[PDB]
């Protein structure tokens, strides 16, 4: 009715057959145009490779996508920056303002629970910002998950936030945190972050075997996979703290506060690296897409 | 049903799909002094039949929620004074229970606003993030209500006794869509100022129907905060509102004023201090949310 | 479907007849087999003397049981602590595994509601940790509570925890708190916690009737009952705060984090105290099974 569900992912629902749900503001937000587009189409190739169909949610014109047309897809990507970074919060502005809207975590996971996709890959996950005792400056995407059963493929959490923090919190919103293969929770650019997994899955089908039980339960609250960069793509963890800390520093000293900053921060620490935090971004994004594919054809296959 | 009163109008409007209104009772209980809090309630319903809507006051009156106060009621109300329940969402099974009179906040008008399907509620300020929440976490629950809660809030923005820049941040987790009203300044209550970048904006009551029109179609289950600037020529920025603010807030931690007894004695103490100014600027503000408030709500109505 | 309801349970609820929820954890994690078999059996007792029907929640072999058997109780006592821990979040997992599992607060809340339990009897629920200003270490119980409308017996919450900012966050999440026939808030051990309590009820009638009314409105959050211990069971607060505080300082020097927090805290209590702390949870537990079921038949009679 609002919602356009594109035919082959309307198909795919349908059917039962593995649909895997893709976030636009890595596209809008993440990198430049073209090479957002590449790395989209790329992304989408993973999924569809490894038995699933990709469904990249965004907003185009005021309508709610899930699942992009190459056409609307190149569109999206060619308007680079001018889209609006859409929270789940943004979701209903950009629709009564007839707007383009890329959509966050949060905003994804409310269109993907909403049409029945079980598995959203992402690269990282929103999370508590540090010092947030002095700002409560928290993602909206831990309390979306906290109330959203779907499970969120990532790669954990980027050093830009506060991991022990957004774990505890991800805790008390009742959110399963799983590390994939690990017993060390990752660290987004690189693969440790010094915090231990609450827990560990070490198969897809392992995955699957959660969300089935997840679903059958009809619980409302979703699931964390946090699925560790491969060890040959995993950057520096000094080079990325010094340009962490820096643009820390730089964000707070040019007021970048709200939904502008996480975007600010990931883009001047690719700068601060010469191009290496956004070469391991792309890396674990396609990690994600391969072994979230995965688990959504393990889960189809269950059901 | 069996156990909410909703009054003949409210009922009617509502029957077919009539703009109607949400109105708090804590403000009339607690918020103000016997006159002023019975005359504003008044002058506010008033204001929202004279612009198309019909007005929804709610209270628990011996045990029975009301949606919808006739003029005795609020008269039976006003006077009744802080002898009746300040009564949050979490307040209300007890004072149902117990048969008592209850004032809803917030939180508790929200929730019975929501559940007979009004989209809009007219307030003066939400309650929020208070100061020193870093050693105390004494967060309204106001926030958390409307983070679940499928309903438009009409406020004047948060008043500087609270945190308004963690409240905002409380607000964006919670995932309440906040916009300010025709300003990119985040308002805050008594003065338009509150030094926050609005964190989205709309410039007329049309533009916030069509999102609040948007966000129930979307089915999403938060709510929307809009804060509208207290009119410039009603203002309270040119007296000493943060200086009084401040002086109550450390007067009240030195006479150990706390709980429910604290807003009470801040509004009074900040009134006191400003010669009456900060009341006034207070009156005008829910007088001004009440105009906007029912042009929302009407525009609303027609879209639908 | 996926959950197992005992016989009697079910039964019982058919009818309308009072049932009170149970956890299973003290069982698992309070105490020594086969001991902790007796006390189970002693707590279950005191609710069919009462008027009601037990439900102890648990998961076997991943399998949700609302209510135990003779046989099931045998088992969930001889397993003893090797029984998984399991918050609301970690369900899912623990029955995708097939494992054991003793039900926290947050989790038992999520079974006994999905089933139409209305009062469960625990004996302290979860909270905000000390210095959770530096941590955000936040029970999960307090945001299950926040939205599942079911009624929680407690003896109120335990100072290896801050009173106090539980007690507002509770307030932030909507859960209506009340003490019962005092105006001070239990702390768990000890019947003073140097808390005003936000509310007060005088008798299990007066509760049955907030419960009755908070059903009728559809609220989907909780109530927290807090019952003093019995003023002759009620252990000293200098020698119950001299074991609080080192145990504590053990912790923070041993790194205990995570779950494992409060059970390593109340043992180590337990040691520290000679075995004096355990017995007042006892205490406090049978007293709250008491004053649950007399609740619960309240409520059955006005339903
Ligand atoms: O490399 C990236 N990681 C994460 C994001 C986005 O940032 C959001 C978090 O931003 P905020 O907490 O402001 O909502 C995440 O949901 C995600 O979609 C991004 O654009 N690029
Ligand atoms: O003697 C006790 N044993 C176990 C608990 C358990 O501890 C849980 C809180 O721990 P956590 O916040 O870490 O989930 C409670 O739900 C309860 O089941 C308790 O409170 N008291
Ligand atoms: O959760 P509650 O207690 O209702 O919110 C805190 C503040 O919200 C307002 O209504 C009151 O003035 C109170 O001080
Ligand atoms: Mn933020
Ligand atoms: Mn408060
Ligand atoms: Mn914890």
């Amino acid at each position: 009715s609002l919602v356009k569900i594109s035919p082959q992912v309307s198909e795919a629902l349908s059917n039962g057959r593995a649909v895997v749900a893709l976030e636009s503001t890595i596209i809008s937000h993440g990198m430049p145009y073209p090479q957002n587009l590449q790395t989209a189409k790329e992304v989408e190739s993973i999924v569809r490779e490894n038995g699933a169909i990709p469904a990249t949610i965004a907003i185009l014109n005021g309508v709610p996508c899930i699942g992009l047309s190459e056409e609307e897809l190149e569109r999206l990507a060619s308007l680079g920056k001018s889209v609006q970074k859409t929270a789940g919060r943004d979701i209903a502005n950009v629709v009564a303002t007839r707007g383009n809207g890329a959509t966050t975590v949060s905003a994804t996971l409310f269109f993907a629970s909403m049409v029945g996709i079980q598995v959203f890959v992402t690269g990282g996950i929103g999370g508590v910002h540090r010092h947030a005792n002095h700002s409560m400056d928290i993602s909206s995407d831990l309390t979306a998950l906290g109330r959203t059963p779907i499970a969120v493929i990532s790669a954990g959490v980027a050093s830009i936030l506060d991991i022990p923090k957004t774990l505890e919190y991800l805790e008390t919103q009742e959110v399963y945190v799983a590390a994939y293969k690990s017993d060390e929770f990752p660290a987004f650019f690189t693969e440790k972050s010094g915090c231990k997994a609450p827990s560990r899955v070490n198969s897809p089908e392992d995955c699957a075997r959660v969300i089935d039980a997840n679903m059958k339960l009809n619980r409302q609250a979703g699931i964390l996979f946090a699925i560790p960069i491969p060890k040959h793509h995993s950057a520096a963890g000094n080079l990325i703290e010094s340009a962490t800390q820096r643009a820390l520093t730089e964000a707070r000293e040019q007021n970048v506060t709200g939904n502008a900053e996480t975007p600010f921060l990931l883009a001047r620490v690719n700068e601060l690296t010469g191009g290496t935090s956004l070469a391991a971004n792309i890396a674990l994004v396609k990690n994600n897409a391969l072994i979230g594919s995965q688990i959504a054809v393990a889960l189809s296959q269950l059901m």
